[PDB]
């Protein structure tokens, strides 16, 4: 079965065969589309074909499919599964797996970079202190004084689901949020619940608007432990505007390194529940979502006031106007401080070329339009006009439940 | 089987039961989502009639009534005899309002019950069609106080006697391909503008020439008609801050009147059912004005603003896009032509969703189309999970008639 996608701006038509390799379910049926829904202990029984599928992919990629090395490896894994009920990935397979999970991430606009990913093997890690050490090294390497480098650090895979390694933070670097008695929120409202946990765990909160959260790290299924990232490792950028000088006095800054730490990495049926990864920011992540979402820092009004816009009618588009200036400021501040960032025009144009390249070399590129299209200025980016096919390939990054809801407390 | 949708900005969760009524296919499968794809007999007919009449009669609290059963019986006999059937005026109006109600891609559906339905099933000629359309246009325009309307021409019979309006909208601007290689006017309509000229039209060859109607009655060849200019309300576009904006020479028409869709009610097909509401500002300022394959004016506007167009990172395109859209709203408001901004309209749609979930058990919605083409996440719909599914009665796309027409 062949499937066609059309760019309605260029009339470029692409053919997808890659979707045939898809196994996992989408959430959709012939009767309903769940394309806009945010989120729609494994036996030896199910595990071997998953290993086999992966190793078949891996060995094809290296042009050794059906080789003796291929065959012996399958043999080795089968035996190791039935003997030990799981198996260990070679370093080569781990690196291949991590890169392909990123490559397969249909919601990621930055995938043109997928083959440049620094993989840190942390499978020899046993304690939370060991995790802190690995994470510091990741942050230092990835930050690279502003010249960001994509990286991922991979802790030991799940075994019985009772000894999971987990990073309790959603991102390695993130600002605290504090609910006040008056109902107002100080800092990042997105992080109130997690901040509360940290505090309960013993964190002494400065209670400021931009307090970098401590790391809450769980090794081998034990209770999580608190650590503070050395501040000298946390690269931050003061936000100013190139024309508006009052903008600095808004008191805004952000961190340079976006590093998602709550996802699960699946490779050949193995589950890596702690696999923090990092790239660099697209400007709108901060300027549109982090700053301007009503449920986040929500600075639209204060900015618009300071710009003296007509705020009595939405049809003045005062919100749209303030939104643009803020995003200009975010990009200006990062570029000025030589911290890697990409605007949403550059990023989406790159994605289209990547996607076209993927269709030719790979036979497809799964993509989630709802997520690929930037949260401002949608149709003046080329992805808006691009038809996309969303489907699930493995290796993959998956959501997992927040550890505080599942964790069995030792005390 | 009972689905939940969540708004992530408000944490409001709605439960959808309405989707279980759905009958037509989405194009998606368990293995692949096609949510961003633009286009995914007697025995056939009675269950369709029946499904429709059941909902009609349920809607008026007469489910399982004699009148219900009688009507079911009557239509059943008429199909058996005639191989088709005719809708009662009441059913036609209900059906049209509900096709709109069910249009999962329409953000303006809070207005769905206030639709003026013009029954043009007695029409036999293109001149007749012209007359009805002029009347529609005048009524809907209402000197700038726009009112939603649909005019419904005779239903398909054997596919050989189709009523079709060839224009994609009642009112649209011409598109000419220059020797210069460029495109003057609206590039979207270059092909249609040709077919007009091929049929006899005389183009002023301007940037903004109101296209003539090409009307097909009873399967016959289509004929040209010029809409009386006095019926076409247009808005010259100015900016409430930039005095130079007027010199761009931009204008747009007030009446968005889609004419190429197919209205399906109770299995019956209305191939000619032009309808109109009023504009959301971004349709014109973002899509019509700033799409690359359209009027594509971003560059010229940016220059006039003297922005640093060297690097994408100055967000000069974004800056201009806003101002352009400010001007569109400003112009329509100034001249008292109905228009709604994307903030007001999406806020309205959230309220409408609430109502539909509460009173109907759900509201089919296509997020990809509902979220405006600018400033997406500062409108509430971006944060709103939506379920997309197909209910009938419906508006459907249909082939362009020149690819079909047996001349
Ligand atoms: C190098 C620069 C990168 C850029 C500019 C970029 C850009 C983005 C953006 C804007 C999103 C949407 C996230 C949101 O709005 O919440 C996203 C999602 C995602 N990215 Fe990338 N990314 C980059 C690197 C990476 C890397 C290194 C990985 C993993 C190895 C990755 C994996 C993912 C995944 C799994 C998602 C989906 C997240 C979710 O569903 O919550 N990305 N990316
Ligand atoms: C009265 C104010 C109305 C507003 C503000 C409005 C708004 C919109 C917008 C912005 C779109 C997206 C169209 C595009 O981007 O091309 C749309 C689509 C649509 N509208 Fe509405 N509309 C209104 C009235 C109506 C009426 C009266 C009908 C029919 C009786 C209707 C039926 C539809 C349908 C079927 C679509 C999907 C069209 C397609 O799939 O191409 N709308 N609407
Ligand atoms: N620049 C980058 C690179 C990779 C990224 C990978 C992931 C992300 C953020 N994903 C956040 C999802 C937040 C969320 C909140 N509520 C419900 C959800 F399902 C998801 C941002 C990224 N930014
Ligand atoms: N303000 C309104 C009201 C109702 C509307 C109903 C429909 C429309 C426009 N739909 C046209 C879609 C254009 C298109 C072009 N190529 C392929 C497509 F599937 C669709 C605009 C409306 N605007
Ligand atoms: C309801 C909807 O799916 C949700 O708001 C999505 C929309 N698209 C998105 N796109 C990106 N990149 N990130 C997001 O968080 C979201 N949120
Ligand atoms: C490729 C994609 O499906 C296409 O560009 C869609 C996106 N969303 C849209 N949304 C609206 N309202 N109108 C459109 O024409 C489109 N086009
Ligand atoms: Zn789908």
């Amino acid at each position: 079965r062949f499937l066609k996608v059309k760019n309605w701006e260029t009339d470029v038509v692409l053919t997808d065969t890659l979707h045939l390799k898809s196994t996992l379910e989408t959430g959709c049926t012939e009767h309903i589309c769940m394309g806009s829904i945010m989120l729609p202990v494994r036996t030896k029984d199910q595990l071997f074909p998953l290993a086999k599928e992966f190793l078949d992919q891996y060995y094809s990629s290296i042009k050794r499919f059906g080789s003796k090395a291929h065959m012996d490896r399958l043999e080795e894994v089968n035996k190791e599964i039935e003997s030990t009920s799981t198996y260990q990935l070679k370093d080569t397979e781990l690196i291949y797996g991590a890169k392909h999970a990123w490559r397969n991430a249909s919601r990621c606009v930055g995938r043109i970079q997928w083959s440049k990913l620094q993989v840190f093997d942390a499978r020899d890690c046993t304690t939370a202190h060991g995790m802190f050490n690995y994470i510091c090294n990741h942050v230092k390497y990835a930050t690279n004084k502003g010249n960001l480098r994509s990286a991922i650090t991979i802790f030991p895979q799940r075994t019985d689901g009772k000894h999971d390694f987990r990073v309790w933070n959603s991102q390695l670097i993130r600002y605290a949020g504090y609910k006040q008695p008056d109902g107002s929120t100080l800092g990042d409202p997105a992080n109130v619940q997690f901040t509360e946990i940290c505090i309960q765990q013993g964190w002494k909160a400065p209670r400021g608007r931009f307090d970098v959260l401590p790391l809450l790290l769980q090794a081998n299924g034990n209770d999580p432990e608190l650590f503070q990232i050395p501040p000298e490792l946390v690269l931050e950028v003061p936000i100013r505007h190139p024309k508006f000088d009052w903008f600095k006095d808004l008191g805004l800054k952000w961190y340079g390194l976006p590093a998602v730490s709550n996802m699960l990495l699946e490779i050949g049926g193995l589950e890596f529940s702690a696999c923090p990864f990092s790239g660099w920011y697209m400007g709108t992540e901060i300027g549109v979502r982090d700053y301007c979402d009503n449920s986040r820092y929500n600075i639209l009004e204060e900015v618009a006031k300071k710009m003296d816009l007509d705020m009595r009618k939405t049809s003045s588009l005062w919100k749209d106007q303030a939104l643009v200036e803020i995003n200009i400021a975010v990009l200006y501040s990062f570029q000025s401080d030589k911290v890697t960032i990409v605007d949403h025009h550059s990023a989406t144009e790159s994605f289209i070329k990547h996607m076209e390249n993927e269709y030719r070399c790979r036979g497809g590129c799964p993509a989630d339009w709802v997520w690929i299209v930037p949260p401002m200025s949608g149709s003046i980016t080329p992805v808006f006009h691009q038809e996309m096919l969303n489907y699930r390939l493995t290796p993959s990054f998956e959501y997992q439940p927040d550890p505080w809801n599942t964790h069995v407390w030792k005390g």
